């Protein structure tokens, strides 16, 4: 019913794995922790997004923690999907398509997946047994290794694999969290098969210190370790084979998180030998770094890539061999990069490259992933610089993974600012192009943003930034649509950051909620802070659109409803309860002040439904099975009241939704092929009937308009 659209930015996440397939040019997939998978389409020379069916019910498999394709089939895909293994998320899942993912059909695992979770990035896990077809394996993270011989609609554990080969594979990430990481990847040798017969060799890496390389010599009936491996690091990759010579990159982590240490190895199974040919060698002293991910050119055995990770000395290289690992080349640093396609791309850095893929159709053609996106070389083989230098090209049409915090429609400037993790965000001066980050200073995380109602130029947002060792101020407001911004002159005494900003009508007062910090009033974008009367520190509180004395509060832990009409100096209890906000990416109460009319509120929360708070009194509109995000926007016919856009459950059935009667009835207007999963954020554009923005926890914003 709607026309849904990408809103521009190009990747903006981490992708954690790049495949081509072998028997038809210009097929390649993707597959990210956040965001789904992708099928590369030559035709619209786009990434086309496989899993924006997922329904709400199915946030988790959103996490692809793993994917492979039939070398004999090209019409065949399987996905493993499975996005974190902790108690609130659901078990894992095999997708099988053998439409290119057109149409999936679901294997539901007796395991969980780690698809946003430390090792997300060794590949490939799944793996398609490359002369029958019907057999795949997949490496669990801490459930050993599972077996189908019916193209993926079967799973049963390999009883012969031990689960103590998985012994040691856990990890501490950034936080000092513990994470079963197990199997990095599962590998045939095809030059040991037949066609017809499943595979007689098979390699098992496990992300381990301990005996990390396993290998069968009938087709899983047995396993040994491999004899003179290296022990101590973790193996993430395991490439070539061909010719008789594996390669295997190592990280002293799992990966992402916390790389320090690494190394590259070559194996050559028939002469029982190890070399270590990593292109350059570990510093004598402080941090070392790792070897992200290792390629072979599929039609050149010689030929290598190879990626350093978290290599901050000064940075990440990508190196070339054409000789088996004998001599090196970089690559990047002599390189040129196109940034036209994502302007704000000239102010990242190409790092966690923990995977790469050459095209076996064409070996100038490269991909390399980012924690920003996939960057595609045109000339691998053919340049010579400085004259003919190689030359990357940011190949992520169609890929968006960002994951936005907040969405902003202001009543005048641009039609849509966002606040997003990782790269900070947006004034989207045009929704279908690219544009640069927000000028001035640079937040990580933008997590909360805000404009005036009546003085809509005046901007403010607040984030946070990553490893913060010199009191970056984590506020920051622009007089001019967003267009330029300046700092708070100071943090409020208490909290740390982030939290929820607001504005007042006029733009003269601000309210910020710090994280862990209740809420602090300023008049003068922070040359004083006042904490707000009134309200215990886990209340969140939006200003009137129209009348500058008023504001409101929820209290996210009790659900009770506050009020100012103070110029939020002080709140009152109400009295009333609008229910506690579902937990979301950022659990924040849905309280949407009209617009265009000065103390008109509506109100949306799972366990009381939509409501109007107006004139001391609340009016329950509707009570829909779940309602989630609220979203209030310009009334489709003049007279009539402000539509209101919900992501929810309505019925029973999750999607998103728009009323055009205040409140009290609701209208789907996304399809199960357009779910994305969770939609929040949902923001109406005050200036275009119809339109309806949301955010995705992967998948980036989008809008839409009827038809
Ligand atoms: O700015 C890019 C890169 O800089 C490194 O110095 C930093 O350590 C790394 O986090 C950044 O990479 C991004 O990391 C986030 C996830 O960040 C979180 O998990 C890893 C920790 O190292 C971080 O401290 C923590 O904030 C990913 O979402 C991005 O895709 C990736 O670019
Ligand atoms: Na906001």
């Amino acid at each position: 019913p709607y026309q849904w659209r990408s809103v521009a930015i190009g990747g903006g996440g981490f992708v954690t794995g790049v495949l081509f397939h072998p028997a038809e040019r210009g097929l390649a997939y993707a597959r990210t922790d956040v965001g789904g998978a992708y099928r590369w389409d030559a035709q619209a020379q786009q990434w086309t997004a496989l899993t924006d069916w997922l329904g709400a019910d199915d946030w988790n498999l959103m996490g692809i923690d793993a994917f492979a394709v039939d070398p004999a089939d090209a019409d065949a895909l399987y996905l493993a999907a499975g996005t974190y293994m902790h108690e609130r998320a659901g078990n894992a899942a095999v997708l099988r398509s053998f439409n290119r993912g057109r149409t999936f059909e679901r294997a539901d695992l007796p395991f969980k997946l780690g698809g946003n979770q430390l090792g997300r990035a060794n590949g490939e896990r799944l793996a398609v047994d490359p002369h029958d077809g019907r057999v795949l394996l997949l490496g669990s993270r801490d459930a050993g290794l599972w077996r189908s011989d019916d193209r993926g609609a079967h799973w049963a554990k390999v009883a012969s694999f031990p689960d103590a080969a998985l012994a040691g594979a856990t990890a501490r990430n950034h936080v000092g969290r513990e994470q079963a990481v197990g199997i990095a990847f599962v590998v045939f040798d095809a030059a040991s098969g037949n066609t017809g017969t499943p595979t007689p060799r098979i390699y098992v890496g496990v992300s381990t210190e301990q005996t990390s390389l396993y290998v069968s010599e009938d087709a899983g009936r047995s396993w040994a370790p491999v004899a003179g491996q290296p022990r101590g690091l973790r193996p993430s990759h395991m490439a070539g084979g061909s010719d008789g010579h594996w390669y295997l990159s190592y990280g002293d982590q799992p990966g992402p998180d916390l790389m320090a240490g690494g190394a590259l190895w070559k194996f050559t199974p028939a002469q029982g030998r190890w070399r270590e040919i990593s292109p350059i060698p570990q510093p004598a002293s402080g941090d070392g770094f790792g070897w992200g991910a290792v390629a072979v050119d599929p039609q050149q055995p010689q030929v290598l890539l190879a990626s350093t990770f978290r290599r901050r000395t000064p940075r990440d290289e990508l190196y070339r061999s054409v000789d088996g690992g004998k001599h090196w080349a970089p690559l990047l640093a002599d390189a040129v990069f196109d940034h036209s396609a994502a302007p704000w791309t000239a102010h990242a850095t190409p790092h966690w490259m923990g995977a790469l893929a050459i095209d076996p159709f064409d070996g100038n053609h490269a991909l390399f992933v980012t924690g920003y996106g996939i960057w595609a070389s045109r000339n691998l083989q053919d340049f010579a610089a400085p004259q003919r230098p190689l030359q990357w090209w940011f190949q992520d049409r169609g890929l968006e993974e960002t994951v936005p915090l907040d969405l902003l429609s202001p009543m005048a400037g641009a039609h849509l600012l966002s606040a997003l993790g990782d790269i900070d965000g947006f004034r989207h001066d045009e929704l279908d192009r690219a544009q640069l980050q927000y000028a001035g200073p640079r937040l990580t995380n933008g997590e909360s943003i805000d404009a005036a109602g009546q003085a809509p130029q005046w901007v403010v947002r607040s984030g946070t930034v990553r490893d913060r060792r010199n009191n970056e101020i984590r506020a920051l407001y622009s007089r001019d649509g967003g267009k330029q911004w300046t700092a708070f002159a100071s943090e409020p005494p208490a909290g740390q950051g982030a939290g929820s900003i607001a504005i007042g009508a006029d733009a003269a007062q601000v309210v910020w909620a710090p994280e862990r910090g209740g809420n602090w009033r300023t008049s003068d974008f922070g040359a004083q802070w006042q904490r707000v009367d009134g309200l215990p520190d886990t209340a969140v509180v939006m200003a009137d659109r129209v009348d500058a004395r008023r504001w409101y509060a929820v209290d996210v832990a009790s659900g009770q409803l506050y009020e100012s009409t103070d110029a939020a100096r002080s709140f009152r209890a109400t009295g009333v309860q609008v229910g506690s906000p579902a937990r979301d990416e950022r659990t924040r109460p849905q309280l949407r002040p009209d617009p265009w009319r000065a103390g008109v509120v509506y109100l949306a929360s799972p366990g009381k439904g939509v409501m109007r708070w107006q004139d001391g009194t609340l009016q329950v509109l509707s009570q829909p099975d779940e309602a989630r995000s609220l979203g209030i926007g310009k009334a489709l016919r003049a007279g009539a009241p402000p539509a209101l856009y919900l992501a929810g459950r309505v019925q029973g059935v999750d999607g998103v939704f728009r009323s055009d009667d205040g409140g009290v009835q609701w209208q789907r207007i996304n399809d199960d092929a357009h779910r994305f999963g969770r939609p929040y954020s949902v923001t109406g554009d005050p200036r275009i009937a119809g339109r309806v923005y949301f955010a995705t926890g992967g998948r980036g914003i989008f809008y839409g308009d009827p038809r």
